[PDB]
């Protein structure tokens, strides 16, 4: 993972999660970014 990252849609706000965790499919949920890092990479 749950971020502070201020977003609309999680389609948005899950870049700064490849970006920076580099996993994405993160969720932009209460105007934030939540992601889970579940991708191996």
């Amino acid at each position: 993972v749950h971020t502070n990252i201020p977003c609309r849609g999680t389609s948005d706000c899950y870049e700064p999660c490849e970006k920076k965790y580099n996993c994405a499919r993160a969720k932009c949920m209460n105007r934030h970014c939540n992601c889970y890092n579940n991708c191996p990479w």
